[PDB]
């Protein structure tokens, strides 16, 4: 609706099933390569999505390493708050 899409994935045997990546100069992390049939795909993630929060914490301006660390440390699940970058901007 109005709220950013919230994607709640349960960690599977083969991880979550998606890549995360930044872009030189333009800080920020983005979903990339979502595997068919994975938690990521089941939870609604889409390559192209920008990652705003991981488990209720703002990671919009955090390094690639910080964000991956956070995602990786959670135990069973991660809630990923994403927006479509063509429709959302931070000010
Ligand atoms: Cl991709
Ligand atoms: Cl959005």
């Amino acid at each position: 609706g109005m709220l950013p899409r919230l994607c709640c994935l349960e960690k599977g045997p083969n991880g979550y099933g998606f890549h995360l990546h930044g872009e030189k100069g333009k800080l920020g992390q983005y979903i990339r390569l979502v595997e068919p049939g994975s938690p990521a795909e089941k939870a609604g993630l889409l390559a192209g999505d920008r990652l705003v929060e991981v488990n209720g914490e703002n990671v919009e301006k955090e390094t690639h390493q910080q964000v991956v660390s956070r995602i990786r440390a959670a135990l069973n699940a991660v809630r990923l708050l994403v927006v479509d970058p063509e429709e959302d901007s931070f000010l």
